[PDB]
């Protein structure tokens, strides 16, 4: 849905700016704005008629997206207690969000709005820590998720000349 994208757009733009190495001063001031944005999104999703189930997955992916873009930045408030710990009680969102994307793909008709947010989460730079004790890889999960949403697709950059370790 678009009403869902409307709710996350300010936050999505904020993560996109943080990802582009924008000056951030202050750190604790950013965590507070982050918190208010998550709370604003929660109240708005509920007002828009979205179920707790769908609101919680959308907000989880966003918390995991925002936490990752702050921690992989060149504070210690998030390092100490991130949004995934503050709002969800986990420090393993990098791993369990991938687990959460896969169980959404196992559903015959998952909420299009949820799938949109999960695509937006990956588009803005979410990597996490993917694990799967089986034949499934990220590349395959991305393609499968991409295939079920018309608004999104996948694109690969051409290979680049890289130095070769096993040298010198």
């Amino acid at each position: 849905i678009s009403r869902a994208e409307q709710i996350f757009y300010p936050g999505w733009l904020m993560v996109s700016q943080l990802r582009s190495g924008q000056p951030v001063e202050d750190g604790k001031a950013l965590y507070r704005r982050a918190c208010q944005l998550v709370k604003q999104a929660r109240e708005e999703l509920a007002e828009a008629g979205f179920s707790q189930k769908s609101s919680d997955i959308m907000l989880y992916a966003f918390c995991a997206l925002l936490d990752e873009s702050v921690l992989n930045r060149e504070w210690r408030t998030w390092q100490q207690d991130p949004l995934q710990a503050h709002f969800f009680g986990t420090l393993n969102a990098g791993e369990e969000l991938w687990e959460r994307i896969r169980e959404q793909l196992k559903l015959p008709a998952p909420d299009v709005a949820v799938l949109t947010c999960l695509c937006r989460t990956l588009q803005l730079g979410f990597t996490g820590q993917y694990r799967s004790q089986d034949d499934e890889r990220r590349e395959d999960v991305i393609r499968a998720l991409t295939a079920r949403v018309p608004a999104f697709t996948f694109a690969q950059d051409a290979p680049v000349v890289v130095r070769a370790p096993g040298y010198r």
